[PDB]
DNA sequence: CGGGCATGCCCG
DNA sequence: CGGGCATGCCCG
DNA sequence: CGGGCATGCCCG
DNA sequence: CGGGCATGCCCG
């Protein structure tokens, strides 16, 4: 199976911003709005932030999925590659077989699906804090694309939902991303590439 | 890694809470509590009174027990521990062991737990009603490391867990409140409290 | 942890000899005399020959081991990386943990030592083709130098020992290896940055 | 307490002196030399190239050896040596204590001695003559805490005693330097070198 | 690396 | 934060 | 192959 | 970080 990656802002309005961090070399994670595109380095901070036009209602939940983006490798469940697997490099809560995590909430929960074998983590909804006008996330992505035996310089895209207490969909958004050594020159790279 | 401690509020049947004196921000104020935090900034080894409010008495055999956890989800499950000089710096009272990170003052009768399962510090005194003329029982507490001790707290932000527990351990009430450990508690203070807002 | 590396020619005067190879930027297996080093790519065939100056007994046996050159690392096993180990290419032969291979030979054995924990794979000695001046044995490597996980990026040797049936050693010689994409332009640039010391 | 080994330099009969890199200023160069204050500045773990020049070339088996000092006549007669936290930290090399100081990197004839009446930490290599087309014999020093680190140094200054010694360990030549190890050389040391003036 | 600050101390 | 600095380090 | 790039990572 | 290079892989 593929799981869906179909836009839908939906009833609240969602939909996703990102830091507008420029492209220095080592930019720990920077986006590319040409390419919807998340440069990034392997453990490191990737704050997404999720905004609504109104509230959705308590019990609401955020997950992320991970799926090839290339025809060819979109049934292939995403994981990290044997090496990074047996780092032991987990925080205590992630599952060290995870690509995605989110950092800063004790009330993550991740999920190996019975039925498709595929990994998402999600966490709660909150509302933005005073003074804010979205919600952030930080997420860490624990393999480079690159790696041998895991993504394999494959492409992958991230899946955002919006889910209520019970699973049902309330909103859909997606973007590549791209998991690296050096972000901002990549960035720099695939955009004038673009140009 | 450690299984996490729970840091809800619970008043429980006592009607359970804390209470924090007025100390001002003065740059180098021995202890302050920003309530608009919820954080005490303290000095190493200080005194850092902690006030007990009940609504009913808890029965004799009653205990009150602290303990350190770091704050951040992604640090949360490693035990709070004294840095490794400040754990050989000879500077215990008779009873605390050197690598508990908080202490309790004045009191004959603290115990301090090293965890079997966990391996988590705390430290316990029974529980003693208000003196005749007060509203609330005052422990001592004393943090024995920096926030930013090296290879110990290591710039980690922590929250300090009061719990009410009865004779055998089991769950009465409990609070919780950050913490930050450093040179200029008043300074800090204001500094935090101004980032709320930028 | 560490077997010796020590150059021992013994009572047969046991050398090694390595064929003639360019620098063509991805020849196969190339040997550089000046570093007695051999580069080569992962999975190719890499010829080593056996010359010896009298007969070894029946039953001897021609073994084959790599260790890390470098002093820090000398005691860690040397393995094949975790993907590697798991990409069923096996020969059918070797165990799929095993960097070392010998390809073309049914009488191989490879052992994982249950002291030392070390692999090592080895054949019956043979002696030269009827003419012919030595013994030729074709190794493969089944990992790069690079390997995450597994090398590492660090120089390994191969020793390989003459043993007589029972495991005795007879004789002891050794080279460097570099398990890499391209063995010719990277012999090319060690044999450069030789010249540059100084 | 210590007894103290002399710091005075003199260059003996071989004509021994230090050289160091002038590299500048710039905010965190990893190392650098004041020449008006005879102080290398530099950066904890990274390289520091200290150059040995000698007139004529020394015996078979001289050595050359590196200790650390208080510089304050207070503090003189206590062993240098590394913090609680930096002592139990995993940047082992394979040989140095992980108490001691100073290391050499590149190095695998380097000793390290703890004296057996002043308890004293220092690091010995053999002296080598200058590479083909080179002047000088550079070594590589790692200093492996901060000037300012609690429970080691603790914002003492240090000086760093260079010695030529024969095989037996007599003295041919001796020079020291002052040391700061801290997070921004350039920076330090431009202050330092400011507070020169009038 | 290093601007801008975090965070120690008062013979800092 | 009382003013002034010594002195470490995140993340681009 | 030889030329050149993708992409991790060390130096200051 | 920016500069450079290790080191896999691809292109024509
Ligand atoms: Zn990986
Ligand atoms: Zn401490
Ligand atoms: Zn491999
Ligand atoms: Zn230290």
């Amino acid at each position: 199976s593929v799981p869906s990656q179909k836009t839908y802002q939906g009833s609240y309005g969602f939909r996703l911003g990102f830091l507008h961090s420029g492209t220095a070399k080592s930019v720990t994670c920077t986006y590319s709005p040409a390419l919807n595109k998340m440069f990034c380095q392997l453990a490191k901070t990737c704050p997404v932030q999720l905004w609504v036009d109104s509230t959705p209602p308590p019990g609401t939940r955020v997950r992320a999925m991970a799926i090839y983006k290339q025809s060819q490798h979109m049934t292939e469940v995403v994981r990290r590659c044997p090496h990074h697997e047996r780092c032991s490099d987990s925080d205590g809560l992630a599952p060290p077989q995870h690509l995605i995590r989110v950092e800063g909430n004790l009330r993550v929960e991740y999920l190996d699906d019975r039925n498709t074998f595929r990994h998402s983590v999600v966490v709660p909804y909150e509302p933005p804090e005073v003074g804010s006008d979205c919600t952030t996330i930080h997420y860490n992505y624990m393999c480079n694309s690159s790696c041998m035996g895991g993504m394999n310089r494959r492409p992958i895209l991230t899946i955002i939902t919006l889910e209520d207490s019970s699973g049902n969909l309330l909103g859909r958004n997606s973007f590549e991303v791209r998991v690296c050594a050096c972000p901002g020159r990549d960035r720099r790279t695939e955009e004038e590439n673009l140009r």
